[PDB]
């Protein structure tokens, strides 16, 4: 495939080459740097389960078509909502009221709607039929038509390295995702828009913040501090065995 | 690198050539007199974790890289707090107000608030990629586009010494940043000035002091207390393997 690097190298971020930036922390077995975005983040361990690629099986070479499954979704999942992103910017943010209740005001009932979703069905079906046929010959599934899709071939023409289109790719849309899930939870507990939950905090950022909404703002940092809570959790027991 | 001694030697200050100046102390093993301001000062044995430097890994002498990034960070929240101290002192002391309301007192609010964190990002962004990558080639990080910095050669310029200036920078540093930390805790709990605190006490010494301010003063005396009372009780089981 031309998903996977060519160098097998780690980039240098944040802390480290790493996430967790201790001395008492080793990679995944599972995870070498083989694949782009590569830092070694697995606390519970769902590359070694959670799916099953739709290639032979009892092929050797099986439990990595699965991280190349998952790399297949990772990168599927936010392709969407990099586009997502600027469509619900360029839409707020230019003349429209809240992007959440667009959809219900479409009036599509009756025959027209049906007709829409069959149609959309038929093209999608079409289009994954041939993703899921390519995927099994060679380890890589391009969604339109083609197994790669470089109409204009760009995927190594970045002067700066041969391989950082797909280090770029990989996290552009892994930032893109969680701002969405931004978007979707401060839609539900603030009542604004994107644009007015920033231009509320940058006015005077003591009040206009999340700890002072009401109960729905608490609720969310509980569940985000119980979550974060347990991931670091597994992660000291995993480094135990 | 030019940021580590030449003579490997320990300063003999307020008690010894060493904290805790007791007949029952032996210096932390990863600490031997190599870099400048040394003390054997590592309760919590942070110089042994905490961090990941960005050199290339498995190369012999690694954990000594860890101490010279530490070293560069130490160095780097001086350098800043150097500079702040002198920034609040010319100016609190001259004309303004507390100094803690001037940012919020130049109404920086839509364009050109974006503007100017975007540039000032890229000029950043640009030096800290040059200090990221003369690191690794060789173990330091000059912050102006160079490796080392000396316009003037003065690195070995005083006439006391060989390796003067290394020593005095990175106490002057060390003082800056505790003064400044004393800045901001100060402007907390009295709501003056910095020099109308020194004023204050220099006036009449018994009750323009800590105690007197109320509860705040009473908080922070039992945190500090506290703080104290845990890395002397860490340095003497440390002391015990
Ligand atoms: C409340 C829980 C919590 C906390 C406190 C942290 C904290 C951290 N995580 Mg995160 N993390 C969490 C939950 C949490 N995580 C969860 C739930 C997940 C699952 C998705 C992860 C997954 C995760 C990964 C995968 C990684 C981190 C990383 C980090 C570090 C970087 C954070 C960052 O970029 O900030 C944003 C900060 C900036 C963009 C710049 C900071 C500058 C600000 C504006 C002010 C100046 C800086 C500051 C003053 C410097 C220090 C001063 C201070 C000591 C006083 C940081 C230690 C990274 C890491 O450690 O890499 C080595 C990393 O790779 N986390
Ligand atoms: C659906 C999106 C998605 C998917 C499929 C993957 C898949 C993968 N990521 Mg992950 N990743 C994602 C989003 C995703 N990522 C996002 C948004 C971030 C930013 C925080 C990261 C950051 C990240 C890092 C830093 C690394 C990976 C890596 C990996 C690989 C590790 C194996 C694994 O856990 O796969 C299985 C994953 C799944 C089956 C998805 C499970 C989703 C859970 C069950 C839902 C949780 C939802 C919840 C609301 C989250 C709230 C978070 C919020 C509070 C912050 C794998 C290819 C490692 C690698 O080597 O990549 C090449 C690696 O180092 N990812
Ligand atoms: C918080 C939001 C969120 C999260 C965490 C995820 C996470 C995920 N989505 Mg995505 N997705 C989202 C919102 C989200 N999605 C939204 C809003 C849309 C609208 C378009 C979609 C539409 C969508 C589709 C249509 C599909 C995914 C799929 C997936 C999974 C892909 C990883 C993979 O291949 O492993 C595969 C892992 C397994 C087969 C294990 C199954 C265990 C179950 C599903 C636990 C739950 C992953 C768990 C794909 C998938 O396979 O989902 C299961 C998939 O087909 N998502
Ligand atoms: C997947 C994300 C997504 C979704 C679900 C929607 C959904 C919607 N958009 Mg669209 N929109 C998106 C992305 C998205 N948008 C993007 C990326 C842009 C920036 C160009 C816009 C800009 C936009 C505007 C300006 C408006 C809408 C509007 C609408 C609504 C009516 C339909 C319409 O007029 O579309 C029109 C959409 C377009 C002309 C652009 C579509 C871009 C597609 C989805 C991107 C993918 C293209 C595809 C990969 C190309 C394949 C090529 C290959 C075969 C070679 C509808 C709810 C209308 C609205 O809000 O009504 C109230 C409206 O006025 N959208
Ligand atoms: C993707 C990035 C992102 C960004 C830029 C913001 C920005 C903002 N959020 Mg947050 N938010 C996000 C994701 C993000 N959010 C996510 C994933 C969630 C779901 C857990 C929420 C849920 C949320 C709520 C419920 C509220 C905000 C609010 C706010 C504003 C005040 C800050 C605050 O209270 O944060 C709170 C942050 C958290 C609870 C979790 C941390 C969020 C992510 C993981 C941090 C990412 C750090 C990263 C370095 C930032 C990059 C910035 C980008 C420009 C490069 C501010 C405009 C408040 C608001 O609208 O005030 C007017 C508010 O009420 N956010
Ligand atoms: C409440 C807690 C506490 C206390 C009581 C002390 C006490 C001390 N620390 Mg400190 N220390 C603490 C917390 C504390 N430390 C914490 C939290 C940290 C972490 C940052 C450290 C880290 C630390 C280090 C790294 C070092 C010390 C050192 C010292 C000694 C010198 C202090 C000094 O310069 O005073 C200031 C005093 C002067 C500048 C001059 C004194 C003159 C005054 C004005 C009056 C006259 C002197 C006096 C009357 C003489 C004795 C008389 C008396 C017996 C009646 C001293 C025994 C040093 C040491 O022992 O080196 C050998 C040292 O190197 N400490
Ligand atoms: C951020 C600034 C900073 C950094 C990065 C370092 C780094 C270092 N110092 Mg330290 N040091 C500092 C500030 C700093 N110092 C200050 C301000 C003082 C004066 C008290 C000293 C005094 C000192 C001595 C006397 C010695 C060192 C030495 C060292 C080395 C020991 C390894 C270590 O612990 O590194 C890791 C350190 C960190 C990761 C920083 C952790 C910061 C903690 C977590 C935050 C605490 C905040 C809290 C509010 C403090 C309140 C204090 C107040 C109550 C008094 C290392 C290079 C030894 C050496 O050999 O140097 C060459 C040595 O002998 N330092
Ligand atoms: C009490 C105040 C205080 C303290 C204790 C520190 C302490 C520290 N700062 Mg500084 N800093 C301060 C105020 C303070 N800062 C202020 C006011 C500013 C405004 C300019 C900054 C901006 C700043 C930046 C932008 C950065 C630091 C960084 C650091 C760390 C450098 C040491 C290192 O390289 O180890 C590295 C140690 C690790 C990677 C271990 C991570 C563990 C986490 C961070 C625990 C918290 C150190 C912990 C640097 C850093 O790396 O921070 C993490 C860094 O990038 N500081
Ligand atoms: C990092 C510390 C710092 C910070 C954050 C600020 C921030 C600010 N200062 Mg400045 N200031 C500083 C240090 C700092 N100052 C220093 C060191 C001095 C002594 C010369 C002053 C003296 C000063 C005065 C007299 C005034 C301000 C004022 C201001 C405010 C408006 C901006 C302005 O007019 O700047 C003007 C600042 C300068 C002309 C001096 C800047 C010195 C820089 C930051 C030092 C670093 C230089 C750099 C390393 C050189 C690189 C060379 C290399 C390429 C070869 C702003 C909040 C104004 C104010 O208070 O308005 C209400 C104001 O009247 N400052
Ligand atoms: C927890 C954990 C354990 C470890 O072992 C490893 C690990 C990485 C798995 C790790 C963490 C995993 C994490 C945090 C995964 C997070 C995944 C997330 C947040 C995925 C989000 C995907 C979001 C998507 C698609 C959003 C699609 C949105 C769409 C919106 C469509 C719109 C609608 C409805 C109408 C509007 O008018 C216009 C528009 C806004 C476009 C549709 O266009």
């Amino acid at each position: 495939p031309t998903t996977m690097l060519e160098e097998r190298d780690n980039l240098w971020e944040i802390g480290g080459p790493y996430w967790w930036p201790f001395s008492s922390f080793t990679p995944p077995a599972h995870l070498d740097g083989s694949l782009p975005g590569d830092r070694g983040f697995d606390p519970f361990s769902l590359g070694t389960s959670w799916g099953q690629p739709p290639v032979d099986v009892s092929d050797p070479n099986y439990d990595e078509s699965r991280l190349r499954w998952l790399l297949e979704g990772e990168l599927y999942n936010g392709r969407l909502a990099m586009l997502a992103v600027v469509g619900v910017l360029t839409v707020e943010a230019q003349g429209k009221g809240p992007w959440w209740e667009i959809p219900g005001n479409l009036n599509l009932f009756g025959t027209p709607y049906v007709v829409a979703v069959v149609g959309g069905h038929l093209a999608f079906a079409l289009l994954e039929k041939k993703r899921l046929e390519n995927f099994r010959e060679t380890g890589e599934a391009g969604h339109f038509g083609a197994a790669r899709f470089d109409p204009l071939d760009l995927t190594e023409a970045n002067p700066l390295g041969t391989d950082y289109n797909r280090q770029a790719e990989v996290r552009n849309c892994r930032l893109a995702m969680l701002t969405f899930l931004g978007f979707s939870v401060q839609a539900w507990v603030t009542g604004k828009g994107p644009i007015e939950n920033a231009k509320d905090h940058l006015a005077s950022p003591f009040e206009a913040n999340i700890f002072t909404y009401g109960d729905r703002g608490t609720n969310v940092v509980a569940i985000f501090s119980a979550f974060a809570a347990v991931m670091h959790i597994a992660e000291l027991a995993r480094e135990k065995k």
